[PDB]
RNA sequence: UCGGCUCGUGCGUCGAUGAAGAACGCAGCAGCUGCGAGAAUUAAUGUGAAUUGCAGGACACAUUGAUUUCGCACUUGCGGCCCCGGGCCGGGGCUACG
């Protein structure tokens, strides 16, 4: 099933070394997320088949602080969306260092020297495979 | 043929308040040209959305609104007088002949 589309995707705009999976299925679980309310059917205590986002006629009073610990939905969204600014404010972070061309007299390129330097891949891998190769030796011994 | 030559017309305005001329410097990226450390121009007014070889003006939509060097001497040499500030240094104003 999927020998074949190994080779194809590389080709064509560059979303290969199997990064573009990662970020479909990573960004599905934080989008889908939303959608996953009103088509949820399992209820647990609490009606959950008609949505929770907005149940105004199910609380009231209403109780807009209740007890997120299943779907978080409402209270995780407004700590991520700080995440998310925080890391593209210091994603933007690189020394210029000036450059020019050995033989050309005129305009002046830099050369950036990023703040991480090295692509998230390289790094947070090698400290996600020891995290799980650490647990999957615990389970097993 | 965005240059000359010739004729004609009107005007006919340089300078110690420092001229003509010379030197040096000024553009994000030599010459010519334009400028003077406010240096490829500031203000104002009119005009009105460009400049352009290349990305780079929030252009308040009341589109305010794009388009220096050339008192004594000429080596930056040496002063003097009066103030100001910092503790000798720096700044300002003076100091040619008739």
């Amino acid at each position: 099933i999927v020998l074949l589309l190994d080779e194809l995707l590389q080709k064509g705009y560059g979303l290969g070394s199997g990064i573009s999976l990662f970020i479909a299925t990573n960004i599905c679980e934080t989008i889908v997320w939303k959608a996953f309310s009103p088509t949820t059917v399992n209820t647990g205590r609490g009606m959950e088949f008609e949505g929770a986002i907005i149940a105004l006629f199910h609380l009231l009073a209403l109780r807009e602080a209740f007890y997120r610990q299943n779907l978080p939905n409402l209270m995780n969204l407004i700590a991520t969306i700080f995440v998310f600014a925080v890391v593209i404010y210091f994603q933007g972070f690189r020394v210029d260092l000036p450059i020019k061309s050995a033989r050309y007299r005129g305009q002046y390129n830099t050369y950036p020297i990023k703040l991480f330097y090295t692509s998230n891949i390289p790094i947070i891998l090698q400290s996600a495979l020891v995290s799980n190769l650490y647990v999957i030796s615990q389970m097993l011994s």
